[PDB]
């Protein structure tokens, strides 16, 4: 029991290090020797006033922070957090062994600091605070729930280590110290309550950030391992004082000697991820606005997102009555997709993001139907909000300080994915227009076993999308798991008899026209990706990985869009007294015994028989209920709106068949002119972003 | 503070009360003067054991209960509950003043103990504690949480009044006492936590009725006031002593001057109320067995109950593994229809159930959808589980007691519930086909603005129909009442189309068949309800609340068996320290300091990286949901498999047009079999129950 003092009003310690670390250290000054904890009470925006302050300003020279490098968790296992932690120390090894270059040099590890920003205590696993303890960040007993009257909202530990990560084996963690390590500046931040993500950016960018003063904010989850150069690659970028923003590639995970290509789910996500790389991210760079994939990690130069930027991302539209508004109250969906938006549209600055293809992160994919499901529900909802939101907001694009040229390309490129997101909100009812045309015009042209099966495959088709509506509204998807595997293989079962009436259709034609159209149509979309795939030097998915993604297309359209709007908004719908007997039975007690007080209760009751909304949370919960019940309506009736134009259900060829009367076919036109804009649009598509991967390659080459 | 004694291990105290009764009360002996609390800590079932007791028990001459009427309260305020106190009250003064009775007579009050059961300290109102305690059944400040270590289950007040309740205005209550009033023996049961009304019959039934020893036990709801003569007329039922339980009738309040017959919802439920009282309580009781309605206050004979039936409803299928079964786990959604069930199929006994028309009890009616839909998702489902269980489990009607021709008679009765719940299980299928085919029809004949009005009318059910399945699924009725509103408005106006069409089509064949056919059967079920209206001498509902109940006929199909069914379950999915400084901002500390801890410490983060189904609420709940999301889908699946073979949608027109052609009409005659067959359905229904209503009063009558 020793006595203590508050340093300017709050918790500081500083605790030594168990000599066992001081074993391998030696073979010193004072940051490698201590760890410090503080206590930080107050909100992210008020560290500095409150007088909190971090190791980095306090040397006798204070330390210059070029790069800082955020680590968010929540409760990822120790595996996770050792793979990223891996990378960094390694990226940050290959800078500080640079030889000719002006920022990195053999002291470079002092312009980088780790951050590892841990949302909650009791959501944290032991075995991540076990693997920080072992790298000498951490040591429990001085955590402090409440000083002065004031809550602990943060636990800092600081510490400058010694030892690296070598190995990460399916079980153990590779830790070692010697004349080869690099030391690494990490700062733990461990949150008292689980707030989600943006509050931790919100600590990160508002708090931490504002003390460092770094130049670039490098943010990462756990679990996303960079690439052996990525974080130098990434921060390449910012050489062009334009750059306000950039990011990498983000791969998938293959496993040892790529044994998880063996899973469908994994080997169509590999093709999902490489194809969006290599058209979408190139498409969008040269335009000049990106909208960063969710597992790849991104950097931001600091003063292109202090101000507005920030403020958009962190509170939202401040302007806002008691009211719910739709944006205002609906950004929180398309979490870091705000800022991209706001970096491009910032007021009198020319800021641009760009997109690395030299810089890659490799992270593990979902390999289960239902957490997959999980996975991509906040997926969609983000980018359906954000692009909603970017095209009408896009005059912003206008007020800001670009020139002409580029201000007319960010126009163009807004209108191109407002298309792109349109085309993408008709889906499922183009998917079911095309099976319904194909099927119904091999039946009738042939006649064989066409007619049962185009019976069969739309009853099949009913069933499945009823029963994932139902169960999407209703229930979870980890309760039902078998059915969900059953609806995929019923589509993949449904779409390689859709390729085969096309062949069979397209035989029998060569041996009418739409079928040249779809022939022709879908050959120059597979060449153009093929070409793309070649042209970016990253072919070889286009066939270990392509058939899986082909088969499990329909379960993109028809599962997962299906949970992804049934799913918007995720909601969330005195004491008395004791009796303590002695052992006779006896006992004393508190009773109204007077008279009067017994009439005075009495009265007191007798008083209640003659003078004869709730709270915020709730108000909001049933606003998102609203706005969550309302886009799925829309959404279904808008998609059966053109469902019942082309093949005239809905009653309207027995209207026509009655119009004629006063003064029905199995097939129109209409079906014919569809079916072949549809396709025209998959080709345009294709071409277009070929002629943006090309114009990518071509820039960057030269 | 008093020395106090506890009275053989549990708290029993006896307070006066205050004299401002006793000026009423003179105008002395034990019971009036003193109200008894009685802290009871136990099970239901175990109050005799831990040796509780009852006033009853404790006179010289312990006194026998003839009669035991159970109130039960959730929250309900204190008109409700005084318009229940005071229709006991007034029949008890009947019951008194009778004259040439072996049973009652002047002291007939000390045969009749009335239980108020509230459900919760934290639910319970305070107007309502304040209306009993006025009565001198209540005193706070002695209720106890715990004695000695045991939770405190129930609060029990004990007391006899002299005053009665004489007029209950809209916002009033008139307590007085005189020379005219009569003593009510009371007994104010208050639980400690809310759990639901099973439990509360449970303290009924397992607990009270065990030591009162009644010979029939009264159940009525708050609100529920019965008529002058209820009670006696009920009881005077049990004369017969075969009889098991029995039930009156059901009346909706209509306010003053039938004021309330104004609002076209509680009109509806006016004639809906009457009907099942007129035509399906009296063809049941002549069968032997009745389902007695959610509103009526009914009464068991308490030795029909006692044994298998109470078992059955409190515990449910005892036999169970650690799994779910249907029947076990589903039977709390048909509460009470249980024990009827239980009493009739009863081993070795022959019990009946029977309907007492002379009794009668008023409630209120919900005024508003919200409130009315939620009201009939518990009757909705409460009928159909209790339908399936009865018909699934008939064999034991031959395991009873019964003579040959009863079980013929009970084993006919529950065929024909069974194909009425069959009916109404295809109504969602058949209101649609009858809608769609008269719309149809009287297009194809005139032509004139059918077309677009049948067009129009079937988008409308369109989208009304998809928007009920989706709010329902996802949102809370008081959250869109608007849209409930609009909805069944848009309902009512199809309805009126409907009937429209009908008159043209059969005045314009007077001036084929299948509309004589309409016109025929429909005038019949018209006549047969006026004339079992008639013969019930109850016929003033066929005109002034007619039109209304037919006018919202299609939202009963359409909107609340929606709700009814995608509701069926009602789902619902260390300490570290603190910091007190002193001025000069120091404090002392208990802190590792030992360099040997701090490596402990260390140790035991390091072993954690080298040694590298939730509860059963949750798996209840999913079980639930699954259970839930799998009636609605056979449901829908089950009604469009009807439409599609009758109107020949789901591609089977395509499907045979394809056919005849490898060798699409707007109607077919199939059309024309459903739609006679469904209103023959009707007639023959409304037929049955004349027949029925017709020997019930001729029965009674002689
Ligand atoms: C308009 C829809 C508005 C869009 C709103 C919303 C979009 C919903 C898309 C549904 C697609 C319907 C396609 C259609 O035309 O309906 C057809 C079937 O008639 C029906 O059965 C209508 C059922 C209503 C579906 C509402 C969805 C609710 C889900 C739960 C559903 C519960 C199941 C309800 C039934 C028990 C129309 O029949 P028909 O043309 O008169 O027959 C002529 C066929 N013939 C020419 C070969 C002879
Ligand atoms: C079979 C159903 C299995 C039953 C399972 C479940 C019962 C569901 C009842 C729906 C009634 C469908 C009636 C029907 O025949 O479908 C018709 C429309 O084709 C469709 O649009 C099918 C849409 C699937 C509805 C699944 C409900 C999901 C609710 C959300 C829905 C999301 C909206 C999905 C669309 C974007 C069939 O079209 P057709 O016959 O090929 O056209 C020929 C018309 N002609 C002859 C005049 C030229």
């Amino acid at each position: 029991i020793r006595k203590f003092k508050l340093w300017n009003g709050n918790f500081v310690f500083d605790s030594p290090i168990s000599k066992t670390l001081l074993d391998q250290y030696a073979t010193l000054p004072n940051e490698f020797k201590f760890m410090r904890y503080q206590a930080v009470t107050c909100e992210p925006n008020q560290l500095a006033e409150k007088n909190f302050t971090v190791r980095q300003l306090k040397y006798l020279t204070p330390r210059e922070t070029e790069l800082m490098l955020v680590v968010t968790m929540y409760n990822e296992d120790h595996i996770l957090l050792g793979r990223t932690l891996k990378g960094i120390m390694d990226n940050v090894k290959y800078m500080v062994k640079k030889k000719n270059s002006s920022t990195w040099g053999p002291d470079a590890w002092k312009k980088i600091v780790v951050c590892i920003i841990s949302d909650g205590r009791s959501k944290i696993n032991e075995r991540s605070l076990a693997l920080l303890s072992s790298l000498g960040c951490y040591q429990d007993g001085f955590a402090k729930d409440e000083i002065n009257e004031k809550k602990v909202a943060m636990h800092v530990y600081e510490h400058t280590t010694m030892i690296n990560i070598t190995n990460i084996s399916e079980s153990e963690v590779s830790l070692e110290c010697n004349q080869g390590t690099v030391p690494i500046q990490l700062l733990f931040c461990l949150k008292e309550q689980n707030q989600k993500k943006i509050n931790s950016h919100r600590w990160a960018f508002e708090g931490f950030a504002e003390l460092l003063r770094p130049n670039i904010v490098t943010l990462l989850d756990a679990g996303t391992m960079p690439g052996k150069d990525s974080i130098y690659q990434l921060w390449r970028e910012f050489r062009n004082p334009n750059v306000g923003g950039a990011c990498g590639e983000i791969r998938t995970d293959l496993g040892k000697r790529f044994v998880k290509l063996l899973n469908p789910l994994v080997a169509s996500q590999n093709f999902e991820y490489k194809m969006s790389n290599i058209l979408d991210k190139t498409t969008e760079s040269n335009f000049g606005f990106i909208t960063v994939l969710p597992g790849a990690f991104s950097a931001y130069r600091f003063e292109a997102v202090r101000g507005q930027p920030l403020q958009k991302y962190f509170y939202g539209e401040i302007m806002e009555n008691e009211g719910f508004h739709f944006f205002s109250s609906n950004m929180y969906l398309a979490e870091d997709r705000i800022l991209c938006f706001e970096v491009v549209t910032k007021k009198n600055c020319n800021w641009i993001l760009k997109y690395c293809r030299s810089s890659y992160a490799s992270t593990d994919v979902p390999e289960r139907v239902p957490e997959f499901i999980l996975q991509r529900r906040r997926w969609l909802n983000g980018s359906f909000f954000a692009s909603v939101y970017s095209f009408c907001h896009f005059y912003r694009v206008w007020s800001s300080g670009h020139n002409i040229g580029r201000k007319l390309l960010l126009t163009v490129e807004f209108f191109y994915l407002f298309f792109n997101t349109l085309i993408s909100w008709f889906s499922l009812s183009s998917f079911f227009l095309v099976f319904r045309i194909l099927t119904v015009s091999i039946a009738l042209a042939y006649h064989s076993a066409f007619n049962v099966l185009s019976v069969i495959f739309l009853w099949l088709y009913g069933i499945c999308t009823l029963s994932t509506f139902i169960l999407s509204l209703g229930n979870k998807p980890k309760s039902t798991e078998k059915f969900y595997v059953l609806t995929c293989v019923i589509f993949a079962v449904m779409m390689i008899y859709m390729i085969f009436c096309s062949i069979f259709m397209s035989v029998k034609s060569f041996q009418t026209e739409a079928f040249r159209d779809i022939v022709i149509s879908l050959g120059s979309t597979y060449c153009l990706y093929l070409i793309s795939s070649i042209i970016y030097l990253q072919p070889w998915h286009m066939l270990t990985s392509f058939i899986q993604y082909i088969l499990l297309s329909p379960s993109y359209i028809n599962v997962l869009n299906i949970y992804a709007f049934c799913n918007v908004h995720d909601l969330s719908w005195n004491p008395l007294g004791k009796i303590n007997t002695t052992e006779d039975g006896t006992f004393k007690m508190e009773v109204l015994v007077s008279s009067s007080e017994i009439q005075a209760n009495y009265d007191k009751y007798l008083k209640v028989l003659n003078d004869f909304e709730p709270s915020y949370d709730e108000k909001k919960t049933g606003y998102y209920a609203n706005v969550r019940s309302l886009v799925i309506i829309f959404w279904v009736i808008t998609n059966f709106i053109i469902v019942a134009v082309v093949l005239e259900t809905g009653g309207i060829a027995d209207y026509i068949a009655m119009k004629s009367i006063s003064t029905i076919p199995l097939m129109t036109s209409k079906a014919s002119i569809y079916f072949n804009v549809i396709l025209w649009l998959v080709a345009l598509s294709a071409l277009i972003r070929f002629i943006g991967c090309s114009i990518y390659m071509i820039v960057r080459f030269f």
